[PDB]
């Protein structure tokens, strides 16, 4: 009759079973040819160890009993028909941890030679060992463990849809401008056979990934060295005035609070800490000894009425150092009195002249090393940056 | 017979597989008819670059299998019926990252000419390449890939349902008052084929959004400018005090402070920095040459017992800038030794004085061309935002 | 026979077709009759501009195929029937954005006489133009337009259950003691037409809702009054102490953390400012003009060896400002010079006396305005609560 | 024949239809006994005011249609067979706003005599009327309203399963080690009526549940008497040394911000406020009564060349309020002058000591009394927190 | 006939009822063979006690029914059948108080001997009585309660599906490098019965699990530590200086916002405390005694015009404890009045110099013991560590 390829529809699919593995003779294998394109980067979860990614994929099999000639059908070479009403193999991921809500799709394509070609992208919230060890710069393995999560080798064998290499360059539509970015996505087919005489069909898919340093350096390095170039501004506050410790001490707590926050960023990971800990506490304690010298020149220069300068450090430091940084009536028992008492006070101040004078050139001197020290660390920040 | 309607309605739909695609000629493609209504915006994630929206959606297409004469069916033009027992086209966005749920919809329209017409509102989640340059004043650029997800372009075809500038044009209904402001939606229909004789159907919808610049305003400069007109009366307090540092090391604190929680506010996009940065850290450099001029005018004047004003740096100060800025008994021994000390006191108060008389020219000289550079960096801040 | 009322259920359901429009005569329309019992506001985002509500739901139609007759059927009355076995119209809101998860109703009543009563709860997360202004006082108007989303006027109408004073007035049971407090739900019927003789069924629902101003009073003013309270004790606090102002700048630092944390209370909305921030601004702006006078009175007395007071403002300040606020040897040349250099301090002291004196004379009359002014900006704050 | 007891699962389900109500005499209502078990308190959002728990519910009803006879059919006693292949009452609950997805149940126990017994748990997200007034020690009330949504006293009628002492005894297993601490759960039988001879069929369960006040000790009094001990000890930190007030007034900053963290504790229940606040509130006013004795006592002792302690106020404190707290030449001309101004430095100076006299009598006297102020008010604190 | 072995697959599943449960004789238990592998451990809420993980399951069961012989069937052995086709126990778990979505497998493979072995992963969100006890060091016990949800011990029994202690020591596929580290999971087969004669299969299965105490030493310790080698520095620092305080107190305020971030750390079990605060309010307390020494010197110390040091307390301190830290005209009456007021300053100097004395050798030893306690405190630290 003429009334439509209906007629083909009708004839294929009358008695067909979809719940029996599609194949005339049942020794031989259902070769499941697959293919993926990397769509996007979701969401990395460092602290739970889950990549939640989106992939294209795709599905290629052979199904021998709905295979018929172009001719008296009238050369009709595909057909769409509704996926629920065929067989279809149940690939999947062994890293599933969670179910992402995907679009179904509904239809598969069929060619009059039984291949069947079925397209459906997919949501994968999968779980990845993740190394967040030098965590700006960083390069991520997650593995994507395709497989039949029953079937033998007997029955489902796994292949790849096209030539390795172009997958592996396939940059072919990727969302950029995100939090990060594809450099290859490298195929690797085995055979996994968790029990003797038992194989099952695996494809494994090493997708490796950059994370881009851009969004880390201006909220980690920026606010840090904004504290850095206000402290050395802070040293040439005099120690004397009482202010010296009430400047860094402010700076100290603003620093407490900064680590505390950007806490807060870095995960939960229990395997350690990240290696910029290393790049943060080395500046933490640097503010120590810091502060360390701030209240040690505190001790030194007070006026509380105590011991003269020894003229073995007044060498070493007034002298040595110093160059070095550089390049009858009974009225006269009264009167005898009141100098007496008026050059203590005039002594005193003696005292506190010269050991005001040994801190200053003290706190310029050790000023001076701090700021070589800070140039050289940031010297080397920025060549380490440069590599 | 005389029932109802009710005939027509099996007569049609008896043998009627919704599986096979509608056409009596197999050559023939089925075109579909889009028409897009944007609905709502419900929300960027900058973070992730993913825009949700809620779409009023629309499908025309045509099956010549249901059509029927209105002669002998009781004058019947059009007829409802169930969409899960019809063929339909599986037109779905290839920005799909996720599903959002969205009511189901079971009918469809039908007319006698046969020609299916299927409304449903869509809840898409779809990835969008945003560019969070000019941050306040940003147009963002989103595109929404309409395809069939496999059929060809001999079998579904894309095309508009009415012409082309009215949708662009269409701001009826949208819910404005909100975090966004719809300009246009501008359709654009493309052949794309990313195999060679195999092109798949496409029609591009770039639908352009601004952002109204109010929350973001009150938000961002109102603290900004306060911590600006505070600071201002701070330089009135004079540094011998000791209070000088004190304000504004505190304020400086609370400017620390105020970065890091508005730093939250701005996305972890990975693309670099926001252009409101350089808007920000000005101000931010701004308070540290303040910060600057701070501790270098409590380090000229202070109470140290050491040098006296050079005559050199007098004349430049105390005297150029200043209009610049304006416009037989032994008791002689003791006695003499007295006033001996107690003109060295008097001396080193001399010292206090006129150090202390330039730092104050200097504090109102340096005062003044601060408080003339905000106000000239606010007449910059005024013009941009009116420009 | 006699084995049920069993055999009614299948006779009626026998070939009853569920896909069919339900009426004999197909131009005469199906009248849906809706009821609304408005049953919890669930919670508002100010934020996208999404209200979730849940609702007490029920339809009413006519079914004129599944009539019969009270008799030979053992008297039966009405019959319960699986809803997915019986037509079912498909009104739902044009506002939706999303889908809630309501329990599916498995059944329906049927009466003889073909009447469908169909009761259902559902979830409705509906955006919802909001106005914010007036923040702890405010009315909030949202939408609730119910239509059938395709059918016409000569298919399905739209009509009330009941008198529509009773559903306005109906405050049976709605869960108080929550953030919103049900004022009325009120009905509207509309006939909506987006196109030329193609007109759809509408009927909108305004419901107006109320806040409850009590949270936000305590979180508000509560820590905002208690601000001011510090502050007032604080002015008594000597500014030559040098105190002064490590008193006032903490509390601004304070002030200025306190409203950052509560800057996260009022919206992210897009349409400006709240009005609650000009009730709290002013008292910003209140701190300011206090700050503004402590450091003024800390530059006026200080001890820094300059100017002795004007006699112009001698009169103005310390006379009419203070009734207004109560209201041959050679010995002799070296004596001569001690008390000379001694009455130079003496008279720096006069110095210090009289710039003290006219200082806290001045503090007091400051502070009496500022007193009045906060109790006067008082009086008007609780005259606007009682209004 | 002799292949199973499937014969029987045949003869039984061949024409059962699930559709109609389970009577041979319509007539006579389906008895529904119903049990509960409440399995676990998941979260209370006093915010939203919902409750959401779990349940391991019961069901049991009478169908006569499907009784059969022991008797040759092997002697079998009960059969389970698919719950979606026979009827199933819709029992949910009226104070249901949401949907909890709990595991579904395929099965159900058949017995010969034709009971239905469906076992199946379910997760309920429910809004409940809370009264969260005693924060700490709070029971609360609320509601499980079991009912069949739509059908009547008739058709459908409410019944225990078991004696209602148990259940309410019952606390056989329920997750201890929780948030909350179960003691009783209330059955009640009651018939609603919200229709004119229409009464629809409800039992209500009252669970009473306890918090248990432990996590919100620690974390409301112990920083909060840590904040009073460290105030006591600074107490002892005298007024003139300056530091005073810097003491207090970094500590009233650090209750501020402890205040406002801790504000997010305490829901947004529009109810107004805890009672907690009045036990808090007061400590923030025991405060604010500290730092106005602190500021008194600074403007008391200060060396500001003012006025000489008052004789009547001096016996009442330097007097009666210590012992209560305890149990020809010109030279001469020159050399007058010098004294005289000497004097009168030792003059404000014997006005400086006496002043610092009276005010550190006066610190310690209301030192005494603040002391014993806390510790009475501590000791109300334990009485209370015993009973 | 020959078409392929889907005769077979018609055969047996022609009359199959997937409703009943598969015995000839109904008196036999169809015996579910039960198996475990614990893929991850995703997170654990603490505040809510609630564990999710993931696991790879297994069941096996006996259909007698689908039973067939290899011969003239091709020698088939094995063949794959739709799950939702055939009969499958309920099994799930009792401590469920939610569903994880998981994919759902479509087949099920079935031998010649009636045998079928079902393949599953599933997400179980499960309830667990946890110990937080030993917040670092914690071991922690939840349980898997395997039921068949009703089936009686003559329906199904339980049991292992091979010997119990290799799953014990299964660590095969488990994702390291996580929060959680897996010991073993341990098996144990149980009779519960809630009623009388009415018992239901049970299988236990304790999985311990131990945390990986590393992200809490660093987020923990470190910043405390840091806090503490901060303060050692501080003592150093005079008390006359006026500082003294100013460090501390900023110091303390540092510490009571510190332990209020780190107060989100540990969960709102409602169990009492963690032990973790006696490890740190001990730290707490150490600040406070510390704070006490503080203004204890600061009391002691000061210029008031007061007492002189009494002997029995300078012998005990200024030689006792030093050693043991170590180890006619009338110009006349004029002149005798200037040095006697003269000497009254002096006098109050040597005041000044006594106390100021005693309490540096003061602050000396009650520095001496604090630094050897905070040592003696930190060596048991980290003996504690290393145990
Ligand atoms: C319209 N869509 C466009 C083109 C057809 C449809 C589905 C998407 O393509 C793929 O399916 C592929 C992904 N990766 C592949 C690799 C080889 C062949 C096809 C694809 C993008
Ligand atoms: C009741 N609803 C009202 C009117 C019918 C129903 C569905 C909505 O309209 C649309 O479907 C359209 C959206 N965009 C369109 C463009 C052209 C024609 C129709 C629509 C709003
Ligand atoms: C047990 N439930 C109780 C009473 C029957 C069942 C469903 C609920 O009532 C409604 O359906 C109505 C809501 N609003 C209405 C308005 C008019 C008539 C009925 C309702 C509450
Ligand atoms: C294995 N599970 C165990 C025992 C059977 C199965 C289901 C649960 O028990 C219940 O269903 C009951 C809850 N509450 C009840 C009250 C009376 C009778 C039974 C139950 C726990
Ligand atoms: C491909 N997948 C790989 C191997 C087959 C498929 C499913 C997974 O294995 C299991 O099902 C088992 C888990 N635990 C077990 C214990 C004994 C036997 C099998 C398993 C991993």
């Amino acid at each position: 009759t003429q009334p439509a390829l209906l007629r083909l529809s009708d004839h294929l699919l009358a008695n067909y079973k979809k719940g029996v593995r599609p194949v005339r003779d049942w020794r031989k294998p259902t070769t499941v040819s697959i293919d993926v394109i990397m769509y996007a980067i979701l969401n990395v979860d460092e602290k739970n160890q889950v990549l939640t990614t989106y992939i294209w994929y795709r599905q290629y099999w052979t199904d021998e009993f709905l295979q018929w000639t172009p001719e008296d059908f009238d050369n009709v070479t595909k057909l769409s028909i509704p996926t629920d009403s065929i067989w279809v193999p149940d690939i999947l991921i062994n890293e599933f941890v969670d179910v992402g809500k995907s679009p179904n799709i509904p239809y598969v394509y069929v060619h009059h030679r039984g291949e069947v070609q079925n397209y459906k992208p997919l949501q994968l919230v999968t779980a990845c060992s993740l190394d967040i060890y030098n965590f700006p710069f960083d390069v991520q393995n997650c593995s994507l463990t395709f497989t039949s999560w029953l079937h033998t080798i007997q029955d489902i064998n796994i292949t790849l849809w096209r030539s390795p290499e172009e997958v592996r360059s396939d940059k072919s539509i990727f969302i950029n401008q995100g939090e990060w970015e594809l450099l290859e996505v490298f195929p690797q087919f085995k055979e996994f056979s968790i029990d003797i005489s038992n194989s099952y069909a695996e494809m494994k898919f090493y997708v490796i990934i950059r994370r881009r340093p851009l969004f880390y350096a201006v909220s980690l390095l920026l606010p840090s060295i904004f504290l850095m170039v206000v402290d050395i501004v802070g040293f040439c506050l005099p120690p004397d005035s009482g202010e010296r410790v009430s400047f860094k001490i402010t700076l100290l707590l603003g620093y407490s609070v900064f680590l505390i926050i950007v806490s807060d960023t870095l995960p939960a990971t229990a395997i350690g800490t990240p290696l910029i800990g290393v790049y943060f506490v080395v500046c933490m304690a640097l503010l120590v000894i810091s502060l360390a010298e701030t209240i040690f020149i505190v001790r030194l220069v007070h006026k509380q009425d105590l011991q003269r300068p020894v003229p073995d450090w007044l060498r070493h430091l007034v002298l040595d150092r110093i160059a070095w940084i550089l390049c009858v009536r009974g009225l006269l028992q009264e009167l005898s009195s009141i100098r007496h008492f008026l050059e203590k006070r005039d002594e005193m101040r003696e005292v506190a002249r010269d050991w005001l004078r040994v801190g200053y050139v003290l706190d310029r001197l050790l000023f001076r090393i701090y700021l070589l020290a800070v140039l050289a660390y940031s010297i080397t920040l920025v060549t380490l940056w440069s590599i």
